């Protein structure tokens, strides 16, 4: 299922147009997107959250070299699935 | 932000009702977790991929009994964040 596949879903099970189910999708994910560029945690009860999680520099290594690299400081989104997504998938 | 807080997001940017935008919000978390129950993954362009991962098979060991047993194979929710959420928090 991809993003078009998604806005069909929600035009039909929300009854929107194509045009407000594309707004609204679109809405989402760069509402979501804008509140972890914030810092801000998204907490969407029956779903799952999403934060930020911060990792500091660190010595590592090249699988492929064996050489000792720097892995520098870094800031990545992390979501954590609810309960219900996860008695859905199992 | 918790989804109160994004339904009113998603009111705002799409221009629609709080009750449009609550019935859309819910049908996109409905559809994606619909989409994994059957193993099928989202692709969302530009944020990421929800898909369903696998944790194996294994053997353990009863502590009381001394005996071998086996713990099935699992299925969990997974999320993998794509260049444009990614580059947001960085």
């Amino acid at each position: 299922m991809n993003k078009t596949d998604l806005i069909n879903a929600v035009a039909e099970q929300a009854d929107l147009t194509k045009k407000e189910a594309g707004s609204a999708v679109d809405a989402v994910f760069e509402s979501i997107q804008n509140s972890l560029a914030k810092g801000e945690k998204v907490q969407l009860i029956g779903f799952g959250n999403f934060e930020v999680r911060e990792r500091a520099a660190r010595k590592g290594r090249n699988p492929q070299t064996g050489k000792e690299i720097d892995i520098p400081a870094s800031k990545v989104p992390a979501f954590k699935a609810g309960k219900a997504l996860k008695d859905a998938v199992k």
